């Protein structure tokens, strides 16, 4: 989309509601930055429940921002590990919390209070 907001990024990043092949959903990705990307998390979640996340108490991000919002359960996950553009990945299925730091929306955002724009901490 030539040009993404932060949480539109978000979304090409980490959300992956249904499972793909690590190869197939990195390749766009990687297009975007001309790179194979060393590791990538996907959430099996919706965008919406991600960012319902962001309506949870807040806390303090890795930056030592405080923009941060913790899962209240954990969620099943894709762990990609690269083994350019012919890129290659491992993969492992996970369970876990995770923590990510959202913004309010800007205007290219659905208008949301808030909207998750970063994968912080998986844990």
């Amino acid at each position: 989309a030539k040009r993404l907001t932060k949480a539109h990024w978000f979304e090409i990043q980490h959300i992956q509601p249904s499972p793909l092949q690590c190869n197939r959903a990195m390749s766009g990705i990687n297009n975007y930055t001309q790179h194979c990307k060393h590791q990538n998390t996907f959430l099996h979640d919706s965008f919406q429940n991600v960012a319902a996340v962001c309506d949870l108490l807040s806390i303090v991000c890795k930056n030592r921002r405080h923009n941060c919002h913790q899962s209240s359960k954990p969620v099943n996950m894709t762990d990609c590990r690269l083994t350019y553009p012919q890129c290659r990945y491992s993969a492992a299925a996970q369970y876990k919390f995770f923590i990510v730091a959202c913004d309010p929306p800007q205007k290219s955002d659905p208008p949301y209070k808030l909207v998750p724009v970063h994968l912080d901490s998986i844990l």
